[PDB]
C-alpha cells in the first residue's frame, strides 16, 4: 500500500470532485481525500498504482498537478 | 458536514472503482474510502450530502446496495 | 436493531433523567446510556425506534436535542 | 460507580419500558440495560445508587424483583 | 401591571423562539418568558396589553393556544 | 425445469454456504452453484421453481440479492 | 478443489433437498447436483470439503451415505 | 420369534436379490421381505436372530444399511 | 404379482436357508415364506416368476420340489 | 427419535401414573402412552432414550417390565 | 375420555419433563404428549381428570398454564 | 374467543342465580346462560377468562363444579 | 408346610388360570390362590415346593413374575 499526494488547483466543486472522481476511477484506490490549509492537497491511498500516470490523467483533465509525496504505509 | 456508511456490492476493484467514483464525483464529498474485512464498506464523508439519493446511484450502477450509517461530524 | 445518538442538553441529573426515562419508555429500546466525555450524549439501542419521532419527543418534553447518528447494528 | 442487576417480572413491552423508564429515573444513573436469555434482566449502571430502594421501588411498581448482583466498577 | 400565561402548542425550540418573539412583538409587552415542565408557556408581563389581541395572534402564527392567566401585580 | 441466476453480495464463504443451502432447500432443486469470475452468481436449476420467492428468501436470509436470469431447460 | 460423488438413499424431493442442502452448507462448495439414472447420486464439488464429515453429515441426517469417488480438478 | 425391519438402498433388483438372499441365508429366519412404498425396507422374522449381526452382514456384503426396528412377536 | 407354493425337503437348519436363499435370490421375488405344519412348504411371491423354472432350479439344488399351488393374488 | 413399547407390571391406576410419571421424566422424551387391551404396554417416544436403562428404570420402581419393541421414526 | 390442552413455558428439555411427569402422575391419565409449532401445547387425554386441579398443580410448580381446551372422544 | 360449560350443584332457583351471578363477575365474561335437563350447567362465553378461577370460584362458594368443556367459538 | 406369595402380570383370567394351575401342578402342594386388591398376588401353600423354581416356572410359562414372601407354616 502506497500513500500519493498531489497539488492540484480545485477552485470550486465540481473541480474538487472532478480530481477526486478520476482519482478514485484507479483500479487499487482504496482512499481518496482532499486535504490541506487551502484545500490543495489530493491524497490517493491504495495498491498497484503508478503515481507517474495518475498525475498524467489529471494534468489532462484538470489543470495543474504537482506530484509531492510517495510513501509506504 | 456528515458521515455515510454504505454497503455496496463490489467484488472485484473495477466495481470498487465505479462505487468509490461515484461517490467522489458527487459535490461536497470530501472523503470517499473503501472498507471492512469483506471491502464492500464504502465510506463516505462531505457536505450536504443526500445519503438516500447516495444509496439508490450506488444502486443504480453497482446493483446492490444498503444504508448502514449515517453520522454528524 | 438499530443505535441511535442524540446530543442533549444535560447539566444536571433531573435533566439527564427526564432524558434517560423518556427514551426508556420507547417500546422497542432495550439500551439507554449516557455517554461522552460532556455527558451529553444519549444512546438508544433496540428494534423498531424511529429515529425522528424519538427526537421529536426529546424536543417536546425535554427541548435542546440534537440527532447526532443512526446505525444498524 | 457500580452495577446492580435485578430479575424482574417483564413479560411485555408495556412491562419493560416501565422499569428501565424507572431505573433511568433515579438520579446517579449512567446505563439501563434488558438482558439475559429470556429478557428478565435489568442491568443498571450508575454513581450513588442504593440498591435496596432500587430494588424496593421495583417490587412497588413492577411486581417480583430480584436483587443478583451489585458491583464496582 | 398584568401578567398573562398562555398555554401554547410549541413542541421545538425553533417553534419556541417564534412564539416568544411574537408575543414580545404586541403592544405593552415588557417581558416574555417560557415556562412550564415541558416548556408549554409563555408567561408575558406588561402595562396596556390587550390579551384578547396577544392570544388570538398566538393562534393564528403559532398553532393552538389557551389563555390559562390574567393577573394583576 | 427451469434455470434461475441470481446475483448475491456473499463476500465470504460463510455466506455463500448459506446463500447455496437456502436454493438446495427448495424442493424441485436438481442443481445449485456459485459461479462467475467475482464467485458472486448463484445459479440454481430445477423443478417448480418459484423466482420471486427465491429472490425473497434470498434477500431475507443472504441481505441482498437481485435476479439476473429466468429460462425454461 | 475437489469432486465428491456420495450415494445417497433420497427416494422423494424432502429428502434429495435436505442432503442437497446439507453439502451446500458445508464451506467451500460450489456446486451440488443429484445424478444418476436412479436419481442416488450427488456430486459436490468444492475447496477444503473433508469427505469423512461430508459423508458422516449425509449418513447421520439421511440414514443411507456411500462415498463412492473422489477426484481433483 | 422376533420380527426386523432393516432399511436397505436396493433401487434394482440385483440389489434386492442381493440383500433377500442374505438375509434368508441366515439360520433361524422363516420369513424375509421386501416392503415399503419405496421398496427399500427388508423385513426378517424367525427365531434366535441377532439384529446387530444381520445388520453388520448386509453392510459387510451390500452395503447402505440402517436397523429401523426390533419387535418380540 | 403372483403367489407360489413348493414342497421342498429341507430337514435342518442349513438346508431352509439354503431353499429360501434361492428363491429369493430369483429377480422379481418380494417374499419367502416356510410354512407349512411339517417346515416343507415354500412360499414364494413375486412379479415375473416363472413357476417351472423356479421348480427346476429347487429340484437342482436341493432334491425334491413338488409344484402344489400357483396363484394370481 | 425412537419409539419403544415396554410391557409393564401397572395393574391398577395408581401404578400406571407411576410408570408414565417415571418414563416422562426422561430428558427428550414427548410422547408416553397407556395401551393394549390389557393396559400393559407403556409406549414411549422421544429423542436419545436409552431403552435397556428406561426398562431398568420401570423394573427399579414398578417391579417388573419386560421390553418388546425399538423403532427408528 | 377427556382430552385437555394445556399452554405451558416449558423452554429446555428439563422444564417440558417436569410438567409431563407431573400431568402424568395424575391418576386415571393416560396419554401424556408435547405438540405445537413451539412445544407449549401440553396434550392430556384420560379418564376421570379435574382439569382445574391439573392446571392448578402445573401452575404450582411450572410457571404460568393456560387452560386451552377440555373436550370428549 | 371460548366457551365453557361448567356442571355446578344448584338444585332450587336462589343457587342458580347465585352460581350465575358469580360467573358473570368473573373476567372476561361476557355471557352466562343455564342450561340442561335439570337447569344444572352454567354455559360462559368471553374472551380472556381464566376457567381454572372460574370454576374454583364456583366450588368455593356454590358447591360441586365440573368443568365438562373449554372450546372456541 | 411352607407360604409363598409371587406377584405375576396376570393382566386377564386366561393367564390367571395359567398361573393357577402351574403352581397347582407341583406335587404337594395344597392351596393356590388369586388375592390383592389388583388380583396379581399368588399364594401358594404346601409341602415341598422350591420357591426359587416356582418362580422361573412362571416366568418360563407367565411371562413376568416376582417373589414377595417365602414363610414357614
Amino acid at each position: 500500500r502506497t500513500k500519493i499526494v498531489v497539488k492540484v488547483h480545485m477552485p470550486c466543486d465540481k473541480s474538487r470532485a472532478k480530481a477526486m472522481a478520476l482519482a478514485a476511477s484507479v483500479n487499487g484506490v482504496d482512499v481518496v481525500e482532499i486535504t490541506g490549509e487551502d484545500k490543495d492537497r489530493l491524497v490517493v491511498v491504495g495498491r498497484g498504482i503508478d503515481p507517474v500516470r495518475l498525475v498524467a490523467l489529471l494534468r489532462e483533465k484538470c489543470g495543474l498537478a504537482e506530484l509531492l509525496m510517495v510513501e509506504l504505509v
